[PDB]
C-alpha cells in the first residue's frame, strides 16, 4: 500500500522551467524543442514490490520497473543512460539520476488531487503539475 495515492493515471496540466532545466542537464536544442511541446500521460501501476512508471507522449515513450532503493539502469526520453535509484522520502518519492559525473534528483508528491513532479539539476528546479486522466 506504500505507493497507493500515485497509482493512477495521470496527464500533465502544467509545466514550469523545463526548458531550463533540460538546458542544464544538457539537452540539445531540437530535443528541447520537440519534447517541451509534449503532454505525457504517466500511468504509475503497483504489484507485490514493484512499481512501474510508463509515461506515454507525442514524443516518446518510456517505461521504468523498479524496487524502492535498488539500483537499476533507465534509458531517459532524452537517450542518456543512466543509473537510477527511486526511494520513498516521507510519502515522497525521490528518484536520483546518475551519468557521466551528472546528477539529477526528481521528486513526485500527491498535493490536493494533483501529482507535482519537482525536477532538479544543479540550481534550476522545473515543476511539472498532472491531475488525473
Ligand atoms: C516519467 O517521468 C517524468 C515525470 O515524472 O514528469 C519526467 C520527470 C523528469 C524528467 C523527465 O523528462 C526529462 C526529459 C524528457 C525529454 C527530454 C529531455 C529531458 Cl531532460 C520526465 O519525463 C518526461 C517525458 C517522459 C517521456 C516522454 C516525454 C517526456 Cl516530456
Amino acid at each position: 500500500h506504500m505507493c497507493d495515492a500515485f497509482v493512477g493515471t495521470w496527464k500533465l496540466v502544467s509545466s514550469e522551467n523545463f526548458d531550463d532545466y533540460m538546458k542544464e542537464v544538457g539537452v540539445g536544442f531540437a530535443t528541447r524543442k520537440v519534447a517541451g511541446m509534449a503532454k505525457p500521460n504517466m500511468i504509475i501501476s503497483v504489484n507485490g514490490d514493484v512499481i512501474t512508471i510508463k509515461s506515454e507522449s507525442t514524443f516518446k515513450n518510456t517505461e521504468i520497473s523498479f524496487i524502492l532503493g535498488q539500483e537499476f539502469d533507465e534509458v531517459t526520453a532524452d537517450d542518456r543512460k543512466v543509473k537510477s535509484t527511486i526511494t520513498l522520502d516521507g510519502g515522497v518519492l525521490v528518484h536520483v539520476q546518475k551519468w557521466d559525473g551528472k546528477s539529477t534528483t526528481i521528486k513526485r508528491k500527491r498535493e490536493d488531487d494533483k501529482l507535482v513532479v519537482e525536477c532538479v539539476m544543479k540550481g534550476v528546479t522545473s515543476t511539472r503539475v498532472y491531475e488525473r486522466a
